[PDB]
């Protein structure tokens, strides 16, 4: 079987933001299409170890700043996928710009919305620069060695 | 003497966004740098004029939503500078998106924050995609003929 | 008032593709949004002066392949907008490769077929390259300072 | 083994097309160094499942047209190698386009001439995209962990 | 009378250098196809004013380093062309690499070696990123609105 | 194990590089991260096995330096990752191209500094091109899988 890595795309500063990225991270254990040991999770790679929402001092340096954006950048670049967890209420200017790079890599960009959410409007240029978008439920078996392009079935604004 | 042309990146749904933006336009008009009869403004370039406020049946029309975002991005492509009219509370993924694929086609990426809002906190990837950020205030003078690369100075998530 | 410039992409082999060839150049002479002298016409920029016509043996050169490939190369990438002369009954693969570069150089990239023509079934990757394609009794009010993404209205296959 | 996916660049639209895609086929699936289970093949990936050739209804249908050249692009980018079934005397515009595209993503190209044709002039631009040409009887052998530079035996005009 | 924009690839650290800067600059002032005005001279674009000769503490500084290495990227990719003057017997590891960056940003890229070097050995990279090789002695009137491919009359190692 | 290839950038000009070059290629022996039979060495892959230091008569050659310089980049392109072998106080304009075009492909760009050497100030283009810095002892434990950005703990000038 071989296996892709993916760079998880997803935010971290909301209650729904939070539960869609506990539910997609399970997803990915059970994926047998995904080496998720060697993926890129930006949560464990931002520079020194240290998060902004744990250490506000780093909110105005600069270094913490460049280091953290290159590695998320780098994170992309190498690895073979790009994920997107992606609430339709709730969407997030970073991952906009990451899936905007991701495309400008090459990359697959694969959208999951969660199954209560899926159907609802997203954002145009979302729906523009995905490749696909599929329901939580559907993660842990997406075949990441065929992925396609598909349309959303579900609006934009 | 010479002007650059422009890609007019900005939300127009909430107060703020309207405010800001009839503020970027009236600082554009005025700068000598730029033409502004050429550049690429979305709400001026709605596709077949269909206007989606008065048919929204359009936003499910796939046809619509190809043509409104390939225009999007086409705007963004063939002119010289990419402009993001960026309100910090109201950061918009759809405008994350265009900065990365400005990005992604070699273009200058400058972002404007109303002066009432210059400094608060932006998104890392916002603060990383740009070249340079600068106030409401200062579009009026920005040369664009000899743009440079700077810091925000204010703060990032 | 401002003008661009273009590569002139366009086959000379046939009687149909030396017809298209002559209606085009003259639509470009009278379009007030092009700098045709600035442009780059391959057929005046053969390399070393070489005709290849009367020299037939230097098609088995490889540094004649070289430069020249180089040199349509550096015409698209170092202009402004991509001009496609296509012909649906005569479609050229050296053409559709210079559209694929010119879609990679983050150019407009502009289609153009002869009225007879326009309507004919074209390649679906002529029709999904191309930002836009117009009949050549368009070409010579064609604004260039405001390219726009559209359909080609006419078959694909 | 390490094993390589490629997208299947042939066109299906004359006699000695059907002929050297099938004979490229089946070098394919005997070649140790590619995996065909998880490569693209553009005819078994039409949207909807659906060929133009067997229902003619989607000849103007744009969504149909949308979505199978957006899979196109996509099996370029997501897969290791860009394959060109090439016939000299027969050459194809759509292959031309995706050689372009796979230029821009950063492929090995590979061109497949049938024996009988090999040697026989190409299209400069396909000489130039090319990153090597190979004899269909070569194929099978190819080592696609190790793929390499060099000139085609024969001309371009 | 179009004029375009170069960015000034140029060391400034040898007696050879500065000679040849000094040349380069005289050729561009006297060049009427080029606005120096408006293009991007390293020298006169340092960082916050700082000068680095007269505060060597700052080359221990990540947020300086990244600021000057951001300017120049961003001077070459918002300028029409890539100037490298070249001397063959210093070459230069940060010029090879604003070269690569210019080939990957779509710009001509025009190397300038002075007379009493042209000729004289010049690493292979060099001689390929190239689109183009002249004297310094050709850059007063070199026509950078028609830049053309071309090889140098001279040895790669 | 999955294991990724790599590009061998490294000068072979000096006593140091040579040293280096010799360290660096045992390190990649022992690396169980690193496929170094299917990775990419210039050394081996020149144009028709022939080194231009062992055969002069090719210093003018353009087919030789053609082919070379494209299978550098072929090679690069088609590889996982970019490795430059560096010496601070001999600097390589070629390896600063390569760095560059790494770049523009999106690879990992690994620079690997003889111990002896390492902290020594090296060129502000090669620190910002560069996705990370190690010593020449890391190189045989660096895991290839989970490459991350990082900091020079050095100087530029
Ligand atoms: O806004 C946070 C974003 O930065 C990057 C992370 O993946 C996340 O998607
Ligand atoms: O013209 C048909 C082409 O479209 C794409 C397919 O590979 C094929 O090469
Ligand atoms: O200057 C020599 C360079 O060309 C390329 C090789 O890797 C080497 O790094
Ligand atoms: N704080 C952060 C914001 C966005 N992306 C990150 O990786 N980290
Ligand atoms: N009908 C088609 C033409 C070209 N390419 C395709 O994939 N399909
Ligand atoms: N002679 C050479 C110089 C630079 N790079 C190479 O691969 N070969």
């Amino acid at each position: 079987m071989p296996k892709k890595t993916i760079y998880f795309g997803a935010g971290w500063f909301t209650d729904r933001q939070n539960k869609a990225y506990k539910e997609a991270m399970e997803a990915l254990k059970e994926n047998p299409t995904i080496d998720l040991e060697n993926s890129y999770v930006p949560l464990d790679n931002q520079y020194k170890g240290i998060r902004v929402d744990e250490h506000p001092e780093y909110l105005h340096d600069k270094v913490w700043a460049t280091a953290t954006y290159n590695n998320d950048l780098n994170g992309i670049k190498t690895n073979d996928i790009m994920l997107g967890v992606y609430i339709p209420d709730e969407e997030d200017v970073g991952l906009g710009m990451e899936l905007g790079y991701a495309l400008s890599q090459g990359k697959y960009v694969l959208l999951v919305i969660p199954d209560e959410d899926y159907g609802k409007p997203i954002n145009l240029m979302s729906w523009g620069v995905s490749d696909n978008v599929i329901k939580m439920s559907q993660l842990k078996d997406f075949n990441f060695n065929k992925p396609r392009f598909d349309f959303y079935e579900g609006a934009v604004y």
